[PDB]
């Protein structure tokens, strides 16, 4: 039996006895399994004594009523692992976790046909987050605290007062906690503090997240506004995550390492987020969209990095050593050492010799009279392309309206623009000769937008009229492109191709070893390494790698296929010791 965790006045207790939480966050589905042990045994070498995390619904039912906890997915192995590593563990599952990831966390398929409104008391919401937080709690019963189990707390949504402050909603959540089970566990919400009266329940535990720098005030507002109760930082962002197009992260460790010892002085718990972030892989990153006048669309990087005591490739930072001495004055309890460091491995340069043109790689057409989003087919991820006939000679304007998020424009597969609306563009010009020409508009989706008033419409693809001047385009076909195997594609030739096209070739790898990926001779797509789809390159940084662990790996040769949207000069990709960062182009 693990020990029992409640709270007494202005303190938590274990086993009846006073306990300070000091908590980091890991999220099982950022870190691959095969590294659970050492991600954990690292944060308690900090001196830490919790693990936190998410569970994301959109991995988990990746379909509507399939539900999947295998694998890297698997809630209760990752628990258990860390309950061998003598650490307790706050479980957050959302179903919002907000977490620069898709959507939040949301399915896909919440943003189909239906208009389902999401975050919202719309029944057929309320009734899928009911079976999402049922199976959760399925997965993790005998864990749970009151059960005999580690998991000590559980949130109940997520800093749902920064988004509204429907009181009936948020009791409909807690509602459906208990329905499920979790309140065999101490409930809690989290806020930002000025957030608090929007997004919590009376008699339910609140704490408060806040920034380096914000720490005495945010506690002051936490201890108005709830005086008799324990004091927690549910989430002090230790570190900072990155936007394509932006410089990479650099935070104030000295502040942080500061502050994290007079927050820990008070006596008040604290939950650091990230202790490690690890990476976003495939297509599950998130994007913003804040709500200034000046914000635009803004694509989060594959990287979490987070600028994080642990970085990406789970090395110690020097922050590590900073934090790691604060808790050990504080506790005056020496921390168990380090495991053994895991290396990182250079591969020589690889030349990828073959080339398939995505133009040769297409489903069956799905006809439509004008373009819809990608979930109207089924589709979560990837990229969708919108196929039409169009007739010259005109040297005109192409309305797209609001991309979601890039659109790359052919005519006779020939490129003639492209319209981002991380860019607020909305239309190209487009070059027509005379007689029937194809009009091909390929659309990325960048990553659903996990945060702010926008997040709800999280339809992606196309889902303006079109028009070419003033004359709308009507009669269109649909190929949605989800990439989900490179197992399938066609069109191979050791010629050269124009982009859109993959790229494929051999990397040859004697023992497996962490790696990084060098992406630096391609312009935008994503790539698989074994076939593991590692996740987005983009040449306009601030990443250009990317991450590559060994247990993703195999002995011997590792086939490596590239999807590059622009003509690619020179196919190859090498293994690196580190992470490559630019300044934005």
């Amino acid at each position: 039996q693990w020990p029992t965790f409640a709270t007494q006045g202005t303190q938590f207790v274990r086993d009846g006895k006073p306990y300070q939480v000091l908590s980091g966050a890991i999220h099982f589905q950022r870190i691959p399994r095969t590294y659970w042990k050492d991600r954990l045994q690292k944060a308690r070498a900090l001196g830490l004594n919790t693990v936190e995390t998410y569970v994301f619904w959109n991995l988990v039912e990746p379909q509507q009523g399939q539900f999947d906890f295998n694998a890297n997915n698997d809630v209760a192995a990752f628990v258990r692992e860390a309950a061998a590593q003598g650490l307790n563990v706050i479980l957050r599952p959302g179903p919002y976790a907000c977490a620069e990831w898709e959507a939040g966390g949301y399915p896909a398929w919440l943003f189909g046909k239906d208009n389902i409104r999401i975050r919202s008391r719309d029944p057929r919401f309320l009734a899928a987050s009911q079976s999402y937080l049922d199976a959760v709690a399925q997965q993790v019963r005998p864990l749970l605290n009151h059960n005999g189990g580690p998991i000590i707390a559980v949130q109940v949504e997520n800093e749902y007062g920064s988004y509204d402050d429907d009181h009936a909603y948020m009791a409909d959540n807690r509602a459906m906690f208990v329905k499920a089970g979790f309140d065999k566990a101490l409930l809690f919400t989290s806020d930002g503090a000025d957030m608090l009266a929007n997004g919590t329940l009376p008699g339910t535990l609140a704490v408060v997240n806040f920034a380096p720098g914000e720490a005495k005030s945010a506690f002051d507002k936490l201890i108005k506004f709830q005086p008799d109760q324990p004091r927690m930082v549910g989430e002090y962002w230790a570190g900072w995550f990155d936007h394509w197009g932006t410089p990479h992260a650099s935070t104030n460790a000295k502040q942080q390492t500061e502050e994290l010892e007079w927050i820990l002085r008070q006596g008040h718990s604290a939950n650091l987020y990230m202790f490690i972030g690890g990476t976003s892989f495939g297509f599950m990153n998130g994007a913003n969209f804040q709500g200034n006048p000046s914000d635009h669309y803004a694509p989060q990087t594959t990287s979490y990095d987070y600028d994080a005591i642990l970085d990406e490739a789970g090395r110690p930072t020097p922050k590590f050593a900073l934090m790691r001495d604060v808790i050990t004055r504080v506790t005056g309890v020496q921390p168990p050492a380090l495991p053994a460091p895991i290396a990182m491995a250079a591969l020589k340069d690889a030349p990828l010799r073959e080339s398939a043109s995505l133009w040769d790689n297409l489903p069956a057409p799905i006809a439509i009279d004008t373009p819809q989003p990608m979930e109207h087919f089924g589709q979560d991820y990837g990229y969708i392309l919108y196929r039409t006939t169009v007739t010259g000679p005109r040297k005109e304007s192409l309305y797209l309206g609001e991309v979601r998020d890039v659109a790359r424009v052919y005519v006779d597969q020939k490129p003639v623009g492209s319209v981002e609306r991380r860019l607020q563009q909305v239309a190209t010009e487009v070059d027509i000769p005379a007689g029937q020409h194809t009009l091909d508009v390929l659309v990325e989706n960048s990553g659903r937008i996990n945060y702010g008033p926008r997040m709800a419409d999280g339809r992606a693809g196309l889902v303006d009229p079109v028009l070419l001047d003033n004359q709308q385009l009507t009669n269109w076909q649909a190929f949605p492109l989800p990439m989900r195997s490179p197992d399938s594609i066609r069109g191979w030739t050791r010629n050269t191709v124009e982009g859109p096209a993959f790229h494929r070739g051999n990397l040859r790898i004697g023992t497996p070893a962490d790696t990084y990926l060098d992406m630096r001779a391609f312009g935008k797509g994503i790539a698989w390494a074994n076939g593991v789809n590692l996740g987005r390159h983009w040449n306009i940084g601030p990443q250009r790698a990317l991450y590559f662990p060994a247990p993703f790996q195999r002995k011997g040769d590792n086939t490596v296929v590239v999807f590059d949207l622009d003509s690619t000069a020179k196919p190859s990709v090498r293994g690196l010791q580190q992470q490559v960062w630019i300044t934005p182009k």
